[PDB]
């Protein structure tokens, strides 16, 4: 079962009838000439006939090919109108904002920015869910327009992927440092950490060789509101935003470890994204707000 | 001759990082490396990928039509991994707990403090996940898991018995609560409305009820996480109704109020389970399990 | 071309829609647990909205999921009927057997063999398409009845039956004069992926076995050509094999016909009993 | 640990072949070497590809749902080498040629002592006229070689293209050897043409020739491939008085004016 008809083929093979020249197609469909004839040819092996004729100038459509073209476009507009029929279903109202974001960053940033800038965002109804589907999948939703706002770390791990950055818009929302806490009770010591997948283990791991003390690790999950607190509760030492532990720093439930060895803290900016071909009103009025 | 892998991801760090140092510290090489690996992939490509004279470096025609075939090499390549990647227990004293994001900041971690010294000795790793209800089932019958803490499921047509394979405990029972910020609560007319995404469970818990009331709910604010409810909650953004378990210091603190105190028939009854594997019989799960009971 | 619609999703779609659990979905499609699951997301990434609903045991669909299901039938449907309006569009009289083989092949095998076969053959019609394409090509049009036999080199197939016509060796030879410059083929040929391992200065390089026997033949170097090419050249001394006390430089190729089992033409299976032997 | 991609043919050897001598001699390497790349590819995976409870060794269940992961990224790897492979230029004096089985041999030893310290590379190509005609001025290829705009051209021959036929047929309708629809000589005699009955059909004139000399029917081919068959009696000239039903048709070769190489350049003033 791996024969399957590449949509990409239906274009191509639309491009070339208009243009009637190997390269200019290939130009067009933003492919090398090679890339862009074995498409063709793949085409050809899937439908089981040449559709274009190579010996005569310019190229042309075989007999095939005619009777092709009505089947191309059939499928490319089903397509299409699937894509836009349901490109709406994400959008209770036009006034709705979709945000996607760290978890820490939707239970603590986000609210205060909103509630911050209340009045002049009082017509918006923003929609919040965390980053859940993967880095790539969610800058591809901010890209097709299902997701309007992007709000990540400038980590390495969570950039858009080199081909998607000519796309995308970002801004700095403010800066912060990586920080080790624990509760008042200090001294091997347990640690509480990041789970080796997600993207704050990558941060913080490095930095951890150069400490000096051995960490006894006695848990480990993705979030990093979860690890504060455990942290709270008196269970370890973590690596945690500043941001997250502001009233629990004045409230002294937690204290920064080591805390003048600024090295074992690590900088970050909070970032937004959005598309630049999104010009959603509603959208424009939150970026004006928070940029 | 053969195309080495990691040229790939060397392409792409040279190409975002604008220099040789920089792309070959990302890489974990020394800069000497680094020079060799690119010269190495130009050399079998047949082209240049990268116009080294330009200040920073920029890619070639060449280099712009190569982006997508490393990308698509090295999604496939991870792909590759990802599809045979088998279940792992690191330690015979980790127990893997899986649930939603929400229980996994406001349960779990109560949970586990209230019984530290029963439980200071086993390793707790807690992934919180969207796959469903049946990924989490499916992943209690291949050991991949431990524990899976979920709210209950009413099931949506009829399903397959399960006690033949899964075991299932009551964790908490407790009520889903509308909660106000105090200097709200003598306006309660139109309402604010915080409100759940409508694939979530607490969405199919609350609306149904809510529907049934002499409310008018304006929902101005959307989300899966009920932290998220409560922080626009405090900041009087409007009315939520969630889960009492996640607003105990709230209530403490008196920075959130229970509205319409009067009609505990608007308060929505929910009950947290906590399913594990009838086949898996390891002490550190069942010392965990026989102390949430 | 950053995220195209990918037509298995498709049935990933309806596979999943029907049975209510990821595990059964996943055996249905052939496919590992988790890239089903993978390729389940893929499809709600690039929709926009989950399709299926999460909280529920068995998986039911979530509104959209319900509203996708025509959009994804017909899509299929489109693609089924596309298919079928062109099967066999190649495919001229009734009386037409389409081969497909190595131009190697095409000049140096296939009229030799009509013509030994005349008579048992005479009311056929033969098109013979020399073709560059992968092997693997070759095979899927061989499934869609697209071309009716594959003639080949060697050294899915459930639905191929394949046969032995000839067995031979790929000899190095040159004209007699000689006792070094080399005729090779390019690098993508099907000969060159068999000469070259087992293997002197490069002066002349192409496709075609029957430039390098010309080559050859005029004094220009050595070349490795499969036997049955240069029959003749041998046997009037115009080429002798190079080396030819140490069989270590002679390779052993089969010269291998492939066909449809799902193909039951009267034409294609007359010219393939003549062909088996 | 990375994954090497030749252990990803090294699988397909092995599921093919279903034995380690066997498969190891298929991919050259010893059969350990072999067995360890086999190894070390079931490590990278994390789970066992292949049976060994018994001979011939077969798939596991994971090892049959990783052929079609195999299968793809080698299909990926070769597709990007293809998709930009240009300018096969070994030497400095390496002339590529592009374009016709009896041609360029023939001019080659023609001339062999006069171009003894060149070396050529000669592809048979079907893109389009435009596309071969870019090339040239793209320079990744130096000659295009062609039957009938800063390029300079040049006349190989003007010959004819003939019909003909094996001397054993008398002979009203006949069995006609036909150059396939979509090729350039079918454009050239069909044209031409307007009682044949199609008895075989191919796109190659070297076929048609062979076809005719079994006196399975009559071809038009240009005389510069048969050349030698006349001269053998092996076929003759069908309706020699007709002398209009043969087509007159010129060999041509191109070259770039910005194509400054002196290999090229050597070839080409033997060629005029
Ligand atoms: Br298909
Ligand atoms: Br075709
Ligand atoms: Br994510
Ligand atoms: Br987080
Ligand atoms: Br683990
Ligand atoms: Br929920
Ligand atoms: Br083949
Ligand atoms: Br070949
Ligand atoms: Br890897």
């Amino acid at each position: 079962m791996n024969n399957p008809l590449e949509f990409k083929w239906l274009e191509d093979f639309l491009s070339l009838m208009e243009l009637g020249n190997f390269s200019a197609a290939a130009k067009a469909r933003f492919v090398t000439q090679s890339a862009f004839s074995r498409r063709i040819q793949a085409l050809e092996v899937w439908i089981g006939v040449p559709l274009f004729d190579r010996t005569s100038y310019p190229i042309t459509l075989t007999e095939h090919g005619q009777k092709f073209v009505p089947y191309a476009e059939n499928l490319l507009n089903q397509v299409k109108v699937t894509k836009e029929d349901f490109a709406q279903a994400s959008l209770k109202t036009d006034h709705t904002v979709r945000i996607v974001c760290l978890h820490t960053l939707a239970v603590n940033l986000l609210p205060k920015l909103f509630l911050q800038s209340a009045e002049a965002l009082s017509h918006l109804n923003l929609s919040v869910t965390p980053s859940v589907l993967g880095i790539d999948a969610h800058f591809q939703m901010l890209e097709d327009h299902s997701t309007d706002l992007l709000f990540t770390y400038n980590i390495s791990a969570m950039r858009p992927s080199l081909s998607l950055e000519d796309k995308l818009e970002k801004c700095v929302i403010h800066s912060e440092k990586v920080v080790p806490v624990v509760a008042p009770r200090l001294l091997t010591i347990p640690y509480l950490s990041y789970s080796e997948h997600t993207f704050l283990s990558k941060v913080v791991e490095p930095v951890l060789k150069t400490l000096p003390l051995t960490l006894k690790p006695v848990f480990e999950t993705t979030l990093s509101e979860s690890l504060v607190k455990m942290a709270i509760g008196g269970a370890g030492v973590a690596w945690v935003p500043m941001h997250v532990i502001e009233e629990e720093l004045a409230q002294h439930r937690l204290v920064i470890a080591f805390e003048e060895q600024k090295e074992w803290q690590i900088p970050i900016d909070i970032l937004c994204y959005r598309s630049t071909t999104n010009h959603r009103a509603a959208v424009d009025q939150f970026w004006q707000e928070i940029d």
